[PDB]
């Protein structure tokens, strides 16, 4: 059989990627950095009990961890990644550790010998910190890079998490180019949808925010609007579809954004209060809130699009058809 | 003031809406094709006497007609069509004047040279006929267009009508187009509540036929069902509400669903016979429960909801708030 590596198992995304890999008839192989503990991990048993899964323990911040589980495989998705948004010391916390621990990874790619790609998974906040368009209309592409200068100036909420992707997929990059091994980024934007783990919180804490209510999970929506110009989606299954794609797509080459629909806080707001009644959700805002109507700036996810791939989930009622039930179970939504 | 044209006064929703317009404080410019009835038309006096309404004469089917009456209007709404659902020649009693008095309509407000945007209300049944769905968890929007090519193979009932609401849409569009006019077009599901008309009957035989028993307006829901995979419904209240919504929002354009529910057959007939006891509503069925028990296609609102426009009638008693009155005062109900 053909062999991935999926790193971070325990993970949101990389949970899903992992069952969708077995589905499609990989053996993969994926590291955990306690696999005794089976709170979290548990549905990577349920996963081995039906296809051909390895778990190791592994750290991506200790050199070399990493290369065993990268051993014979054809690809490696680097999934796993310090997600410290609000460190108290960004630097030492969140971006240090992210440009290491993805140097480390990529190295024990390079030394397997088997890994015929690379697929680093990255977010659209290494793309959208654009403050120098001003005004709507905009749209942006794997060309625009986040502005490392401006968040460190002024360093607004997660600025660290926006750096760390850039520099990360930067030395990546250049990293593997000077090794010989192929390497494809994927950039994805708020990523909602179901997956196997069992206790995940991430972005599903915010994307759920309308319906539970939470104010931080919903300053995290609003901030995203805020700080890059509209509310991007994509949904679960098509991130993972899109990360084997590129993967197995021997003309893929370099960074992809992964977005299926641009859309606004207040868009989202009334869509949902409209799909789901039982909950409360708050539609009405009010003046000073800064927010948009519309998009001022959109994600394209032309390039991905036009190498061949195509989005399932392509509406705000395909994008949230899982999520609730997700929500539920994680004890994120009461009922 | 503002001046909005409506087609058809004396008509079920083309009455609710010259209402709310007054309402809403624009003067209103009318058309019925005999205003000597007034046994049909008395609702236009009282609303006359009320706010700025003008009534006028004219018929749909003879060119430049509407000429006069949309002169000098902001917005024109196109509610007047053919409805001749069972007509015994389709083709000639219901298709072709569809389209045509569709088109001698937009032509009249293309020469206003007022008219900012037409408001043109057709029918979901333009987008639901669709045999190549089978199975459940089906969600259609404003790309789904109904099957002309089955519908004129089988000719299902109705199937002219539902011919009609395609044709007429596309003219119209590929009309307003090459004229640089604005179109708008709503297809509302089967639309309830209550309406100033005081000689209409349209649907709300159809739509009270659990409380009045009559079993040809049970057929045409059961027809519904059957034929589109849920039984859809919206307040007429909320569909002039979006009209007006539609028409005063700049950055709308092109087609629109509006449904606020997705039900059965059964779940409406449950709810009516426990909100009605007064009336025997049939409640056990079997076999011809080929009746669904959940809604096998869904008619989704999302592009509606997505523009701004919020529903304020959600609930099966909030849809069924105040036509079983209007039926009475129909004579459609007894008692
Ligand atoms: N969720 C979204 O909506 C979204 C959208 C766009 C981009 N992304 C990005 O995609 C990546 C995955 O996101 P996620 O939502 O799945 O986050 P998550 O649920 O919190 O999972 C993060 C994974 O990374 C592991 N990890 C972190 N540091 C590690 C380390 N030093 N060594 C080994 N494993 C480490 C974690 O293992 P531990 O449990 O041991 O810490 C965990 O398995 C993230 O980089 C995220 O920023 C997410
Ligand atoms: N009622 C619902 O549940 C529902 C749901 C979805 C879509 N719709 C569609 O919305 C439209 C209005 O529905 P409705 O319930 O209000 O029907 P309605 O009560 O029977 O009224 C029909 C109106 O159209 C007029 N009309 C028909 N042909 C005309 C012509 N050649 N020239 C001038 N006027 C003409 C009629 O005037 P006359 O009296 O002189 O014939 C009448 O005013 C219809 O196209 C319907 O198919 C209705
Ligand atoms: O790691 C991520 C991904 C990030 C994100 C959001 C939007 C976007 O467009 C790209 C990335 O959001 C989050 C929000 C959280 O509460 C916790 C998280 O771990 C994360
Ligand atoms: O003109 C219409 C609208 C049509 C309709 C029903 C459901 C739907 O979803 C869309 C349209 O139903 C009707 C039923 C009638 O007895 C008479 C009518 O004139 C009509």
């Amino acid at each position: 059989l053909k062999t991935a590596c999926v790193t971070g198992g325990n993970g949101y995304i990389g949970s899903a990627l992992i069952k969708m890999l077995l589905e499609e008839g990989y053996a993969v192989k994926t590291t955990v950095r306690n696999p005794d503990d089976m709170e979290k991990n548990s549905h990577l048993k349920g996963l081995q009990e039906l296809g051909p899964l390895t778990v190791l323990r592994a750290d991506m911040d200790e050199e070399g961890s990493l290369d065993d589980a990268v051993a014979g495989c054809d690809y490696a998705f680097l999934v796993a990644a310090p997600v410290n948004l609000w460190a108290q010391d960004p630097e030492k916390q969140q971006i240090e550790p992210s440009v290491r621990g993805t140097l480390n990874a990529v190295r024990s790619c390079v030394k397997a010998g088997t890994v015929r790609r690379v697929i680093l998974t990255s977010s659209a906040a290494g793309v959208y910190i654009r403050p120098d368009l001003q005004g709507d209309g905009h749209a942006l592409d794997e060309d625009s890079w986040s502005d490392v200068d401006f968040l460190r100036a002024n360093k607004p909420p997660t600025w660290g998490y926006c750096v760390s992707k850039v520099l990360l997929e930067k030395a990546a990059c250049r990293f593997a180019e000077e090794h010989g091994i192929s390497l494809v980024t994927v950039c994805p934007v708020l990523t909602v949808g179901a997956a196997p783990a069992p206790k995940v919180r991430t972005s599903i804490v915010d994307s759920l925010s309308m319906l539970s209510g939470d104010e931080a999970g919903l300053a995290v929506l609003r901030g995203i609007e805020t700080t890059s110009g509209a509310l991007q989606l994509v949904h679960i299954d098509d991130l993972c579809r899109a990360e084997l794609f590129l993967a197995e797509e021997a003309a893929a080459g370099g960074r992809y954004i992964c977005c299926s629909l641009n859309t606004t806080v207040v868009e989202l707001a009334r869509f949902l209060a409209h799909k789901y009644p039982q909950y409360r959700v708050k539609t009405n805002f009010d003046d000073d809130e800064h927010l948009l109507e519309r998009p001022r700036v959109i994600m394209s996810s032309e390039k991905l699009v036009r190498e061949g791939f195509e989005y399932r989930h392509n509406t705000l009622d395909e994008i949230y058809d899982n999520v609730v039930e997700y929500g539920k179970a994680l004890g994120i939504l009461p009922y």
